């Protein structure tokens, strides 16, 4: 209930909201059906439009006008944004040359440069180039400020998850806004775009920037705008707030445009109808910048122009129907469209089986335009699992397609655009420009992820960020000043360096190897290798630091070095360098099933071959590949029991092709590579390293835990004219986190040779180094020549494999 008979007089776009039944005058009151009776009359004036004209200059103030051209308007803070251009001979901001903003040039009383976030819905990254002729204000912000070629959104690439990620620095799984539509089974409640459940605070986790600011004594303008407030009025409201007294004036503001998304859905991303929305957005930027210039704020404010996601060509004829695969289609609930999420229609149906739904959806049609996953099997880079609002069964839909339950859902076309697909898809990428005293001048930065921006907005305002998924410091290169200078994390566990401590006969592991094959030149030599003489070649960036409490050993070899876990009975990491000139060899026939005890590591902290023999599902692989041994004698090291890891036969196909073919391919293409590989245990799919008590599967009969995934980090010189092991400058990296699965059901062409499917699999499971850090508790690149912030940027890089 709302007692709508209060008044909005002197309360228009008030910044503190009032409690029901008292009526509201804030920028969300329309969205709550709570505005006072006179809110339209007083707060949404439109009389005489939005621009001063020659005949209005010096007029007598008429409070009915939408904005003013009278002499007092500047000190009142309510002039039309073009007032000084029409009435005082000034130039539009867009017509002024770019001039470096070295320091904030702010009116007295400003304690910090304000931040204005200019957010645009569905603003696809390529609009910056393809629309540049019709967006002169945006183009000047871009060329004169700091810009990225694109900014990566989060998955799903929809509005609500992405705006809230922008606001919090959190993945959707952590902030809780996992879609535009959700069912929370603990609440037993549904969140939808229409309706009122979405206003309940219980959906919205983390700490968004406006709360962060308020808690630390920095005032914030309200970020949300009811859809019927026109853009001109949003801009004028911000500019009016910027004229508040010092004690009342916010330091952080957001504008939001529903365009170009709205028109994109109707017309496709490049429909000829798209030029006009782009022009109109540009005009709105121009109104802000002119208005800031009038207030002497154009060289004071930091402005961020940022999108939530892009837009793809999608029509209703490109819909896949679950009714074509499932016999039981009425026993499921589908969240449909550019992704799918499936759960049982009724929790009383004991016949509902996810395994049989997955199987009925797996590789059933030759051109099938979606792929089912149990959520824990989705690519780890999507970080899309650890939330009860994310259904166990997921469908990753191909770009340009939809999925629906039944044909009647789609005809009971309108639309030519949509979005929501995998966040590496080129059409889903969006934009970032920063312009202001605190951003760099005329500077292009590499693409980055939108989860990073919260930290930077905090830096811009002198705020300590709440705990988030950004890597704070990774975007320091965007900033002229207010950089954040973190210290590397301290190592928690120091390694042991075991020497030869065990005789061969102390091992009863059921392993065999044909290696009784016998010199002081080459005996001193092999001793030096075991003591670390080649470690500078294979460990190029220092050993990784272990950031949690555990017991592990460093093991040196000619060809590779490893950090061996006494708790998990395998390496945490294995590091090796393969030059451009390295040669690939086969496993000799006599060594095919060779596994050799490691005389540095106790039988009690070793794996055993008998467990693998007994476990009919599980085989083994090696982390340092025998194929890349530097010599026949060095090859014996590769068969140590301490280089062995549990592998499903199905996975061995993948891993063998990576090791035998791809590593050498990358070393040829990149002029040598350094490789760090290892196991990952994430049984609770939270993106973080499991403790021992979280492990759900062991090699039958043993204490050997089975990884959920295998990683590799592949580093070389960014200047590929220099070999990876003699690189003077910046590094280049690509990484993956491969799911350790007992079948290759994910890969529909897996019956073909590995050359036709393995690399496509690996591309899908591309990863950042930081993703592997979360998953292992390890900290990489500890000893380079490079600045730490540069290394943090390196750690957030994702190799996406999309074209330009
Ligand atoms: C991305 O960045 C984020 C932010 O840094 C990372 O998320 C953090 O991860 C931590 C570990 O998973 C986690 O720490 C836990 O916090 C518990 C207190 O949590 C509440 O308070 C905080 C602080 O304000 C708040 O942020 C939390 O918000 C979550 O939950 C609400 C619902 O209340 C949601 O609205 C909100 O969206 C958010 O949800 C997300 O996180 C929760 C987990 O907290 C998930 O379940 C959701 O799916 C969603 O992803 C909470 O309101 C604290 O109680 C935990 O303590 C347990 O573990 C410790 C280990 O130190 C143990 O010693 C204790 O005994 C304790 O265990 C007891 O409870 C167990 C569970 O009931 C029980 O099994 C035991 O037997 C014990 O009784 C723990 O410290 C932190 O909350 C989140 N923060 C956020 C915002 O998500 C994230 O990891 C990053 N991602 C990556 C990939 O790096
Ligand atoms: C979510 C969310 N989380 N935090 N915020 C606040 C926020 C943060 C930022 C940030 F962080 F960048 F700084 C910027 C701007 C805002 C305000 C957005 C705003 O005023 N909105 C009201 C209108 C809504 C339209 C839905 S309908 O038009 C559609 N729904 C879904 C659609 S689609 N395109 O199909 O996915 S369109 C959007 C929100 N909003
Ligand atoms: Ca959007
Ligand atoms: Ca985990
Ligand atoms: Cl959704
Ligand atoms: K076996
Ligand atoms: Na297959
Ligand atoms: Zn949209």
């Amino acid at each position: 209930w709302t007692a709508t008979s209060g008044s909005c007089k002197g309360r228009c776009f008030e910044l503190q909201e009032v409690g029901p039944p008292d009526c509201r005058c804030d920028n969300l009151c329309k969205s709550y059906s709570s505005c006072c009776h006179d809110f339209d009359e007083l707060c949404l004036k439109t009389a005489r439009g939005w621009e001063c004209t020659k005949d209005r200059c010096g007029e007598v103030r008429n409070e009915e006008n939408a904005c003013h051209c009278s002499e007092d308007c500047l000190s009142r803070g309510d002039c039309c944004t073009n007032y000084q251009v029409v009435c005082k001979g000034e130039s539009h901001w867009v017509d002024d040359d770019c001039e470096e903003i070295k320091v904030p040039e702010c009116p007295a009383g400003f304690v910090r440069p304000p931040l204005i976030i200019f957010s645009v819905d569905g603003f696809r990254a390529s609009y910056m180039k393809k629309g540049s002729k019709v967006m002169p204000n945006i183009e000047k912000l871009r060329s004169c400020g700091t810009h990225a070629p694109y900014m990566r959104p989060v998955y799903p690439t929809k509005t609500f998850p992405n705006l809230y990620t922008l606001a919090t620095g959190l993945y959707p799984e952590s902030h809780g806004i996992v879609g535009n539509s959700m069912y929370d089974p603990v609440f037993d409640a549904s969140f939808h775009l229409r309706g009122r459940e979405k206003f309940n605070h219980r959906w919205w986790g983390g700490q968004p920037l406006w709360i962060t600011a308020t808690k630390q004594g920095v005032r914030a303008g309200t970020f949300f705008w009811s859809v019927s407030i026109p853009h001109e009025r949003r801009i004028l409201t911000i500019l009016q707030w910027l004229s508040l007294p010092d004690n009342e004036r916010p330091s952080v503001y957001a504008f939001y445009s529903e365009q170009p998304d709205f028109s994109g859905h109707k017309y496709g991303p490049f429909g000829p109808e798209m030029t006009n929305p782009l022009r109109e957005i540009d005009k709105t930027v121009g109104q802000l910048m002119d208005g800031l210039k009038q207030l002497r704020l154009h060289r004071c404010v930091n402005v961020i122009f940022v999108g939530d996601h892009g837009m793809e060509d999608v029509t209703c004829d490109r819909t896949e129907f679950l009714s074509n695969y499932l016999t039981n289609v009425d026993d499921i609930t589908l969240v449909p469209g550019t992704l799918g999420r499936i759960r049982a229609k009724s929790i009383n149906n004991s016949k509902y089986d996810p395994k049989t739904i997955i199987a009925a959806l797996t590789c059933k049609k030759p051109d099938q335009h979606f792929k089912p996953y149990m959520k824990q099997h989705l690519p780890k880079r999507l970080h899309y699992a650890n939330n009860r609002r994310i259904e166990d069964i997921h469908l990753l839909v191909d770009r340009r397609w939809h999925v629906a339950r039944k044909p009647l859902d789609v005809y009971k076309c309108f639309f030519q655009g949509d979005h929501g697909f995998d966040n590496k898809v080129n059409s889903m990428q969006t934009v970032f420009v920063g312009y202001g005293p605190t951003f760099k001048y005329r500077t292009k930065v590499p693409p980055f992820e939108n989860i990073e921006l919260y930290n930077v907005m905090c830096d811009l305002l002198g705020l300590k960020p709440a705990p988030n998924n950004g890597t704070h410091g990774s975007l320091n290169h965007l900033l002229r000043t207010n950089t954040f200078r973190p210290t590397m994390p301290d190592e928690v566990s120091r390694p042991n360096y075991p020497g030869i401590m065990y005789l061969q006969s102390e091992f009863d592991l059921g392993c065999t190897c044909d290696d009784k094959v016998e010199n002081k030149l080459e005996e001193l030599n092999k001793r030096l290798h075991t003591k670390g003489s080649t470690k500078e070649r294979h460990l190029l960036y220092g050993r990784p630091a272990v950031l949690y409490r555990t017991s592990y050993d460093i093991l040196y070899h000619t060809d590779f070095e490893s950090g061996y876990s006494e708790i998990f009975l395998m390496p945490l990491w294995t590091s090796y360098t393969i030059s451009k000139q390295a040669e690939v060899s086969s496993i000799p026939e006599h060594l095919t099933n060779c596994v050799r005890p490691d005389v540095r590591v106790s039988p009690g902290f070793s794996q055993n071959c008998l467990a693998y023999k007994n476990d009919k599902q599980m085989s083994y692989g090696f982390l340092f590949p025998p194929y890349l041994s530097s010599s026949p004698e060095a090859k014996y090291d590769a068969f140590l029991v301490t280089n062995m890891v549990p592998m499903y036969p199905a996975f061995k196909r993948v891993w063998a092709y990576f090791q035998r073919v791809l590593v050498k391919k990358y070393a040829s293409e990149r002029n040598g590579v350094n490789v760090i590989s290892g196991p990952i245990f994430d049984y609770n799919y939270d993106g973080l390293r499991d403790t021992e008590d979280e492990i759900k599967q062991y090699v039958e009969g043993s204490s050997i835990p089975v990884p959920t995934h295998y990683y590799s980090i592949i580093t070389s010189c960014l200047d590929f004219t220099q070999p990876a092991d003699k690189c003077d400058g910046p590094l280049s990296v690509s990484s993956f986190i491969l799911p350790h699965r007992p079948d290759n059901d994910e890969s529909c062409n897996s019956s073909e040779d590995e050359s036709k499917w393995v690399e496509e699999l690996m591309k899908m499971h591309t990863a950042r180094v930081r993703d592997i850090e979360h998953l292992t508790g390890l900290d990489f690149y500890r000893k380079t020549s490079r600045s730490y912030s540069e290394i943090l940027t390196l750690k957030t890089y994702l190799h996406t494999y999309e074209s330009e």
